[PDB]
């Protein structure tokens, strides 16, 4: 009891010249009052120091290490949004958890994901993601947020079907093949899309294949093509007599998911060379 006063204290103490005195105060009263809640939002805390605790609010912060929150066995709800966490590891005993929001927190690395199967919604908005092969493994959520990311390969989700609402905008997505089976889809959304082909060589008469692909497989028919080129499936086809250091193509197109409905949109760049 008093050793857990001496360590707030003493992590308050160690303040940069951050609202740790707060922190400590609510710390104290949910100690006190046997809370099931704990709201630490918005304190600048660059840094952590309770068995009834189920939903801990800590957006808007600096924090880097969640090796405090490792035993919190009991959560059910964490909110982390805003923060600097890269390694997820330190969240693999937490098997009651099944809300979890990480968005804006720049991470690339979401293996240690893989270890809450239990997971009903999970929220990656605005981060560096580019593999999202571990879940697959997240067989129960119905809520996925990987909007604003570096996404190209969706066919991990290919099996998640209790999905019902599903971001993917603002990502590299070319072929949504893999969306096919999510039959339970209620809110999905897909515009926006960044696609960056492999530099080619200039050419004349350039003709650059078409891969983005609908849900079921056919390609996308562009909607706006530059530099007065044209589309005759598979090609888009420009005529550059004279060199230009890339051309580009835009996509938009309705797609029916389940009970879902929702703009596929998006723009692939060709860079060319020579």
């Amino acid at each position: 009891k008093a050793e857990y006063y001496n360590a707030w204290s003493e992590w308050e103490r160690n303040a940069p010249g951050e609202q740790r005195g707060m922190a400590v105060s609510r710390l104290r009263d949910a100690l006190d009052r046997q809370s099931h809640e704990l709201e630490l939002n918005n304190l600048g805390l660059s840094s952590l120091p309770l068995p009834n605790v189920t939903k801990l609010f800590l957006n808007g912060n600096k924090l880097t290490d969640i090796k405090p929150l490792a035993n919190l066995k009991n959560l059910g709800w964490l909110f982390l949004d805003e923060n600097k966490v890269k390694d997820l590891s330190s969240l693999k005993d937490l098997k009651k958890l099944k809300s979890l929001s990480l968005e804006h927190n720049g991470i690339s690395d979401i293996n240690g994901l893989v270890h809450l199967p239990q997971l009903e919604s999970l929220y990656l908005g605005n981060n560096k993601i580019t593999d999202i092969t571990v879940l697959s493994r997240l067989t129960k959520l119905d809520t996925l947020s990987l909007e604003d990311n570096q996404i190209s390969d969706i066919v991990p989700l290919a099996g998640l079907t209790k999905l019902q609402n599903l971001y993917l905008s603002k990502n590299h997505i070319s072929d949504l093949r893999a969306l096919a089976g999510l039959k339970n889809l209620d809110v999905l959304e897909l515009f926006s899309q960044e696609i960056l082909n492999k530099p080619i060589n200039h050419q004349s008469n350039l003709v650059v294949p078409n891969t983005v692909k609908d849900t079921d497989g056919s390609l996308t028919t562009p909607a706006i093509i530059s530099d007065d080129g044209d589309y005759e499936k598979p090609n888009v086809k420009w005529h550059l007599p004279e060199f230009t250091n890339e051309v580009s193509f835009i996509f938009r197109q309705l797609v029916n998911i389940g009970g879902s409905w929702a703009i596929f949109s998006g723009r692939v760049t060709q860079p060319l060379k020579e």
